[PDB]
């Protein structure tokens, strides 16, 4: 029960309203004041029997009006539901905020799908128990103490004995609770993780579906998916062993009442015993259901308490034509296994520098550090007399547009994907022009409208060449100081590619552009070419210097001009 | 008529009705007790007092009978076991109709929805099926039970209640049919939006690159909370059940007191409150049945769908037939036949190719080729017998297609390659298959092959790495027809050559149809095909294009003057 304190604390912060809870707790006492006053008041029946007809015709009308108070008990149940629907939406509001602001490093260690269900399915665990959490416990403890005080006036020795029997035998309820906590956590972890599994097979059905998908993927889905939700059978098994344990704790009190009293009103003392036994069941299940919610929500607090990414610190310099620099910059996704090892290069402001290296040699990872995603292990980047964390992140993005390797698409239309950034600042005239430079506009027009044709799940309704150019157009819309293309014309045809490079050349004359290219034939006229092999920059400067670098580094034209000489002859 | 598709699916496809009988057995036993208590406990003031004369004989009247009082708890477990089986049962079912489901579905209703619409939709019925029967059966037993006792002591006013309560229970249907929609429509809303929150999270590495952290938080806040608090309207309707029941008995008070002997008058109103308690138990079950039917309404619609598997035609016993086309027209949107009337012959064993502009039907023609979609007017022949009379299930076993996108999933490098029917492969086969894709040389670098998780869509690996693994997967299956839809797009020209050289040795006497961005890659391709705006315009080796067509030259000749400048200044 030391695992109650760390989460009840978060339950408290998670509270947009409380005043409604008071109304539920007000009527709860009113109604329990009735049921404990019923056995003392309902002992006179002859009086009503005689005045059953004459008093019922003139004074008996008021008896029907009392169903309003009996109906007002239903609005108190609504208070448990309204504060339940607010506390469920409350945790939803909270966790989501610590996920969008969450650093990129988290999605390397802990999977995306895993964080989704432990946000939607985990929250719904507490809702179906918070409506009976307080409701069952409060009315339970009121009547337990209530019936006990009446018994304390009636008897002092035998009444005291129960208080040393039931709470001393309630220590056999903790192994039910402590094994209920880990039994609902493991289930709301294993299947929380397993929603995610279909979320990796189902969208990729378009590729997955061949003789591999046909049945083999049903098994991962079906065996794991079923055999792991049927772990709740073990949860329902432990829950059904509450009842006989409570029936066995009162038996220890029977020896402390009959065996102690009888040897030393006896019939009257055993009547009230069953009146405490009913709410005893109400209190006991609340304890187990509180551990059931703490178990489930144990994942929420750990995910909530995390180092978020900073937005505004020191100074927010928005307009500054700054040259990019590097000094002994080393980085790795794991301390023992590093990717970049002390790299230094100067990118001149205004002029288009480039980066070319073999696949798996550190280009994209250097650019991740560039668009400020990760922190270097030993080095830093020289910009506006600041390093990485102290300098403003919001301002850093506000004037820089980076189109990474992958073509990024989400649900909605082409308009939504481009108008992603600086929201409601862009007019119709701006998009048309931004998409024209990307060349996409020509074929955005072909299909029914720009704001009409939807992309779908990761943009499957559109071709590679179209989805790539839209991503360019998105960066073109913001008009940034530093543009970026990490193999942006990879699947894009050489004829459909030239038109793109020609438009960005006109725009970014007095503005910096750092690009990555698969074929050196594209980045022939690049101001400062950088060769990225196995994690360090080896070859610098234009093609006249690259051929003069080393023996191994000669492929700059050597491999591309080979397959070219064939067409001519 | 929406009740029937629930219980018929709950029966003939759901595993239950076993332990259910035991729960329904003890339910009658215990309700036979509570209706016999007011008739037997008439002399309980002496009944519970009779154990005084017997002495210590209490160890058989109460002590042993707590086993039967404890056996009621195992009957509650029977609801739970049949509940946990019926929930897992629907889960087993729906998943099967999703993997076997055709590609056309994920164009119209998307995945995100259909994913969460299983796992969250199934859990709606579990927390109600434990009190569904439990509350209704014990309810209806005691209602009829107390009513029959009222008949022997009263045969006039007892009949009046039966014409009051069920005639006033018609004000419970507007609660029920407005309870069906309020769970259904919300079980769309959540699923659809919670599935939409799952699209933003994996692509975060581009969310924190654009000013959109708070913009997408704003989609989440006003979106997920905005519609989850629609359950407030669901809990609102549910809390208006209680006063309606309290008001239906008031209509009976006029039909009992106002219509109705004076001694029995007090006795008739006592039993009235004994029916009123289980009345509440029956009424909430009706609303909670509509709550489950509403939720499960979209289960059945998703289950009842046309699957993707045939039986016509067996395998071919390792024989490569020639690929053909005759007036083949296709278009997702029936308004625009995107891939118009097309005819081309691909020679068996020969490495033919396809190159056209972006948006002109290459990949869409290959989707039809991999035989996913059905052509609107034409058909595909494979050795003068069409594609159809060989089933789909076997077609893919002999054909390996590596489409445009680089496909990656949660598993390691081994699980991605081994994917084409796992455990039917040995260690010697993978090593060789990965060597041909020239990824084996890069896998070795990192600690082990089998001990290297790729992650959510393989973010732990680079473009050049993830592309070659996909090629190795097809290389592992040793197929008759290989395919590369710009498989060397992000791949470096130096790291690319090694790949093309290995597949040239293997696919000598086996067909290979490829798509290329740069014509410089597919220079020596048997029969090049130009795919512009949906129809094949150019045919054969690029030399034909550079002489025949007067609008496809500058197109087939671009890659020549592009890098013709690399040997101008250097040499
Ligand atoms: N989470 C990670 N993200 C990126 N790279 C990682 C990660 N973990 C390890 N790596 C290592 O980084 C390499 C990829 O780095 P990077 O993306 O910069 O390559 P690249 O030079 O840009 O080549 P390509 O053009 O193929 O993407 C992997 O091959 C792997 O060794
Ligand atoms: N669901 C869909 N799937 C694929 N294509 C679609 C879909 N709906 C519409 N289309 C249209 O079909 C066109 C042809 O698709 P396809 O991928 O084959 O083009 P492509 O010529 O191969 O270009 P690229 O090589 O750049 O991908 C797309 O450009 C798109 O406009
Ligand atoms: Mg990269
Ligand atoms: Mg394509």
């Amino acid at each position: 029960k030391s695992k109650l304190k760390p989460f009840f604390a978060l339950v408290r912060r998670t509270n947009p309203s409380y005043g409604k809870l008071a109304f539920a707790l007000a009527l709860s006492v009113v109604t329990t004041l009735v049921s404990l006053l019923i056995p003392l008041l309902t002992k006179q029946l002859v009086d009503g029997f005689s005045m059953s007809n004459l008093s019922g015709t003139q004074i008996g009308l008021i008896a029907l009006v009392f169903f309003v108070q009996a109906g007002l008990s239903a609005y108190a149940t609504y208070a448990l539901n309204y504060n339940g629907q607010k506390i469920i939406s409350g945790l939803r509001e909270l966790l989501w905020k610590k996920l969008i602001k969450l650093p990129v490093s988290y999605f390397d260690t802990n999977a995306s799908g895993e964080t989704v269900s432990r946000v939607t399915n985990d929250t719904m665990v507490v809702k179906e128990l918070i409506t009976t959490h307080i409701s069952g416990f409060i009315t339970g403890i009121i009547s337990v103490i209530g019936s006990l005080t009446i018994l304390f006036i009636m008897n002092w020795k035998l009444t005291l004995l129960v208080l040393v029997v039931v709470p001393l035998a309630a220590l056999i309820l903790v192994p039910i609770g402590r094994k209920m906590f880990s039994i609902s956590r493991e289930t709301q972890d294993e299947t929380a993780r397993f929603t995610g599994l279909l979320n990796q097979i189902l969208p990729e059905i378009r590729l997955v579906k061949a003789s591999n998908a046909e049945d083999v993927e049903y098994g991962r889905g079906k065996m794991g998916i079923s055999s792991l939700f049927k772990l709740g059978v073990r949860e329902a098994k432990v829950q059904s062993l509450v009842g006989p344990l409570i029936s066995l704790v009162l038996m220890a009190a029977l020896v402390a009442v009959i065996g102690y009293g009888g040897m030393q009103a006896l019939v009257a003392f055993i009547l009230y015993l069953f009146q405490i036994i009913m709410p005893m069941g109400q209190i006991t299940t609340f304890f187990t259901q509180l551990q059931k919610s703490i178990g489930a929500t144990e994942r929420m607090i750990e995910i909530l308490a995390e180092e978020e990414e900073d937005t505004v610190t020191g100074k927010q310099i928005e307009n500054a034509h700054l040259p990019i620099q590097l000094d002994r910059v080393s980085f790795g996704y794991k301390p023992d296994q590093l990717i970049l090892k002390e790299v230094s290069a100067v990118i001149e402001a205004g002029k288009v520098t480039a980066i070319v290296g073999p696949s798996g040699g550190g280009k994209t990872t250097l650019f991740k550090l560039l668009e400020r995603f990760y922190s270097p292990t030993a080095g830093t980047i020289r910009l506006g007399d600041e390093p990485v964390d102290t300098y403003s992140l919001e301002s850093w993005r506000e004037h820089i547009g980076y189109v990474s390797q992958e073509s990024p698409l989400m649900s909605g239309t082409i308009r939504e994907n481009i108008c992603y950034g600086l929201e409601r600042d862009v007019t119709d005239a701006e998009i048309e022009k931004a998409a024209e430079m990307a060349y996409a506009l020509n074929f955005i027009k072909e299909l029914p409208n720009q704001f009409d044709t939807e992309v779908g799940e990761r943009g499957i309704m559109l071709s590679g060449g179209q989805r790539q150019r839209i991503a360019i157009a998105r960066a073109l819309l913001r008009n940034p100081s530093i543009l970026m293309l990490d193999a942006a014309t990879s699947s894009l045809d050489s004829q459909s590619e030239k038109s793109v490079q020609q438009a960005l050349e006109v725009l970014m004359e007095g503005r910096t552009t750092i690009v990555i290219a698969h074929r050196l034939s594209t980045v022939v006229d690049a101001d400062q070419l950088l060769f990225v092999e196995k994690g360090e920059i080896t070859g610098r400067g234009t093609h006249h210097e690259l051929m003069a670098s080393h023996g191994l580094y000669r492929d700059f034209a050597e491999q591309q001009l080979k397959m070219n000489a064939d067409l001519e002859n």
